[PDB]
């Protein structure tokens, strides 16, 4: 038998499986349980520590992905299917994993840790998009990553009630940290050196996780890729997480906070998926129901307010976008929309468009959108009116959250690098119209492209080696820079330095959307405001 | 006596003028009376048709200037004094001057009527730079031009009172237009064929007689440079005007604020002119530039509705305008009140002066819409740099007077019948008295279109006399044509339409067609900040 795959963690005896990569073995923990089976009873609620156990827990295999809406735009499609789940559906889903180097390292190695995006309503660590192996062969380090509640599962809120006080599924995420805390060290890791990265709802975490005082100590540094806890789609107000709970409740068949979660509680999991999208206020693209609250317990204050108040000296923070973070998202209501042709869309379609990208404003902030927007020398150009959307949606949901938080994280204290990612991979199957669509980043990070039984081009695979070498040199000094040879500068609010992840060598630009974001960050609250 | 400079009109017999030009002869008739003096009583009326006489009156010198304030901003400097008083104050200034050709036209000829500007409360039509001689001379067409009353006495209004209604300055070009109609044949002009053109207050003028029915029988063509009857400072509210009516009372001792408005402008009539003058700019409601204190007044009877709604609504077939602005329409305005500059200096501001120069430029909006104005003039990669924020400010009160004003109005008229032609002068005169960083300041491509350039005694450059001579022949043309361009191989000057939005750049380089009057900054002006002020 193996010593490599056999392990003691602080609840138990654990047992692992050896996996092959291109440039050798590496040892991986799949499926082991951090809480209880948040089940019955425990539905809507904290999670608590897993009980200890007896014998030796199987960590060979991928556990149950948390019970999530399963997205049938395109059935059959890869582009779609590639991010559903590829395990079975489950509430019993708080299990983590962990790679390691191969025979596991006798010495402290630095710790990444991965939180999976999918709009706090889907996603599931087995994916095949994040699996460490790559990572961890060509970098040495320890990867982590885990399941956490989704949903109304993880998100329903009825602020103030002790039966559903929203953001469990962060505290699914916080539990994993002090596992990894407790545990990690057993596994060749060092507890002292741990990076948190992250993508869309997975980068909002991070965030959140920077601006809650009892996650802060659970970790160094921090990379949010494509996401941001300030984030119009991240958060939801107390009042209206509980009109979105009650709806859910009426929806269901069920009718005092007590009575209605009980009810909700005898109800098939799928039952909740099934009204999901439902208690959405208004037509949209980038919302989603259920969320992290803002009920002055995990976050104090709004992400916002924390942001633009706090102290970050110490931090190291590593941020940046997609080429085109929009697009994708328009082909899930924006009329006129199609990955099936080039949604060359009418003036009106864009108009009806930008109320969709930007559900909830008033009359007035859509007009300051259409006017900032529109090139009034082309006002009518099909082919600019879809760039233009596809920026609308992707400056408001992701670019301008991110350039603010880099711009108020920099200018109170943090070493910040960003990047804009702007390689459309050869394996894409989205349409060209949509160019570097939002999520298509991960695999290169996660070194995917390595798999010999995938199509990725040479070029492709040393993109993805230099990419892997940035985001392991930041978790091991807080500086993705290589020794001397062109540098990555840090991220100022002044001069806005960042650099393109392509198969080109890097390059330093100016300003993530700066006129764009302006608008975004500067103006339009205080236009709402009045 | 020569049979040329005698010309008999309705009021009487007249005695003119043979000039001399470059280019032959001409024949002059300046300060001819249109209507009695608005003296004593007369003050704040609307003119009076000048009563005949016997005998000749000698048309032979411009007349007095209405009474108006005097710059005084940089004494002795040229570029000021250039556009300052040159004949004497007097409230008797209802003159008009007629130029012909040498012998005077055997057919019909068709007629340009200028309207100067200098914002509702200054300007001359016997300042150097309107001297009709050179066009008359180049073109062969009949040139008009008329003093009309400016400040408190043309526009100082207390709507609804019959002692001081307003706007009897705009009366007072009516007038004038009415006496062309009756008598320009006699000088050999075709009062069927009248083409109205002004400069800033002027064009604002011109676009008003446009708007006004009664005005619109006496003319066919109209020319706006640099300004237009929408512009936000070219019209006041009725409310607004009995205010700064009101305030000049009170500075000056009437009544002895308020009251029966028949008492109150007879006390205002028993002051000395120099003293409404002297209390003029006092009566602003906030610190401004590019205001201007008793302009038009929209109350129903000259405008029946804003010149903006008027525009928006109104049929506009069979209508020829001709419009434009210069490069730099901003830049002159800001020596006039925004901190930190200076024709002396590069005047190079910092973000707060800028920031503070915004609310000069665009007095009276709220916060939130100022704030508007910073998002839509601040380069965010940029935002400190002080030769932007310069260039930033001058854009910010160009745009907003005139440019986007006159893109309005062009597009509105384009897209309701009109056809439409659009210019930007980017000439800069070799004579300039103004710092390089002004650029092409508003009002100077007018010495431009009047050909003063072929006057010997000055110092222009042969190009410039060159292209003072295309200048004058586009403008000419459209006077006769109600088209510019000349009736070959020479490149053409597209129609301006609310599409395509057109424009030719006029210079010393041939005709370069562009798009777009500054579009993207007037669809903010023009489309999205008057929302923001409605909510
Ligand atoms: C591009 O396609 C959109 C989406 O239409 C769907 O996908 C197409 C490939 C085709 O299979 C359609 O029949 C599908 O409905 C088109 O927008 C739709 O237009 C249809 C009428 O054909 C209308 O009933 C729907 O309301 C529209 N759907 C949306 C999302 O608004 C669009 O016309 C196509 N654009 C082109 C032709 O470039
Ligand atoms: C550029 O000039 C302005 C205007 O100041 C005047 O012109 C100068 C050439 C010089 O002769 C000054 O003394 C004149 O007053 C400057 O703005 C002024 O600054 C002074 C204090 O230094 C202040 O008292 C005035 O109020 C200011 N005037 C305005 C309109 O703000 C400006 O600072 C100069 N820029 C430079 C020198 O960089
Ligand atoms: C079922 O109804 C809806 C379903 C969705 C929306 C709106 C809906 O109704 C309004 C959206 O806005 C979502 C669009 C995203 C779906 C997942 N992908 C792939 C991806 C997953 C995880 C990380 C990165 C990329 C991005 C687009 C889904
Ligand atoms: C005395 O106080 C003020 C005086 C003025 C302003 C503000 C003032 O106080 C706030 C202005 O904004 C005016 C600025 C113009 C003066 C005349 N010239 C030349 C010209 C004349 C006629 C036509 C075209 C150009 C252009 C700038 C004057
Ligand atoms: C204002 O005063 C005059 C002068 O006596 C008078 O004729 C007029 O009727 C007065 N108006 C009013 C309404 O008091």
């Amino acid at each position: 038998e193996d010593a490599e795959l056999l392990v003691t963690v602080r609840g138990g005896r654990l047992r692992g499986i050896r996996l092959k990569t291109p440039g050798g073995p590496v040892s991986a923990f799949l499926g082991i349980p951090f809480a209880e089976p948040p089940m019955g009873p425990r539905r809507f609620l904290p999670p608590e520590p897993k009980q200890p156990w007896s014998g030796v827990v199987d960590a060979t295999t991928f556990q149950s992905v948390c019970y999530q809406y399963v997205d049938t735009l395109y059935p059959g499609f890869e582009g779609t299917e590639m991010w559903n789940p590829n395990r079975e559906l489950s509430e019993d889903c708080l299990y983590l994993n962990v790679w390691t180097p191969y025979p596991r390292p006798t010495s402290p190695t630095p710790v990444l840790v991965w939180i999976y995006g999918g709009g706090f309503y889907s996603g599931a660590s087995s994916l095949d998009v994040y699996d460490g192996r790559f990572l961890v062969q060509a970098e040495r380090t320890v990867l982590v990553s885990m399941n956490y509640r989704v949903g109304a599962f993880g998100f329903l809120a009825l602020p103030g009630s002790r039966e559903a006080p929203g953001n469990v599924g962060l505290l699914d995420q916080r539990l994993a940290l002090q596992w990894v805390q407790e545990n990690v060290a057993a596994f060749g890791g060092d507890p002292t050196s741990v990076t948190l990265f992250g993508e869309s709802a997975g980068a909002a975490s991070v965030g959140m996780h920077l601006l809650s005082p009892p996650s802060r100590g659970l970790f160094h540094r921090a990379v949010l890729q494509s996401g941001a806890p300030n984030g119009p789609w991240a958060t939801v107000g107390m009042g209206e997480a509980r009109r979105r709970a009650t709806q859910l409740a009426h929806l269901v068949g069920c009718p005092n906070d007590t009575e209605l979660v009980a009810c909700l509680r005898t109800r098939p999991a799928q039952v909740l998926v099934n009204h999901e999208w439902h208690v959405l206020p208004q037509e949209s693209v980038f919302r989603f129901s259920f969320v992290p609250v803002v009920d002055g317990d995990f976050l104090s204050d709004t992400p916002e307010a924390l942001i633009n108040a706090g102290d970050f000296h110490g931090l190291q923070v590593l941020v940046g976008v997609v080429k085109d973070e929009g697009s994708y998202f328009l082909v899930y209501g924006a009329p006129g929309f199609s990955k099936d042709n080039e949604s060359l869309i009418s003036r009106a379609e864009f108009l009806a468009g930008v109320r969709v990208g930007v559900p909830q404003v008033s009359d007035l902030a859509a007009e300051a959108v259409v006017l900032h927007y529109t090139d009034w020398l082309h006002p009518e150009d099909p082919a600019r009116l879809r760039e233009a959307l596809s920026d609308v949606v992707g400056d408001h949901n992701v670019v301008c959250p991110v350039a603010q938080l880099a711009g108020r994280l920099a200018a109170q204290g943090a070493r910040v690098y960003a990047y804009v990612f702007e390689h459309r991979a050869s394996t894409l199957s989205w349409p060209l119209w949509m160019g570097v669509p939002h999520g298509y980043e991960i695999e290169f990070i996660f070194g995917i492209p390595l798999d010999p039984s995938r199509n990725y081009t040479a070029e492709e695979k040393i993109f993805a080696q230099r990419l892997m070498r940035y985001w392991a040199n930041f978790a091991r000094t807080g500086d993705p820079n290589e020794p001397r040879d062109p540098q990555w500068p840090p991220y100022t609010a002044g001069a806005q330095q960042y650099v393109s992840l392509d198969l080109r060598p890097l390059e330093v630009r100016r300003g993530l959307r700066a006129q764009a974001c302006a608008f975004w960050n500067r103006f339009l609250p205080k236009l709402l405001s009045a």
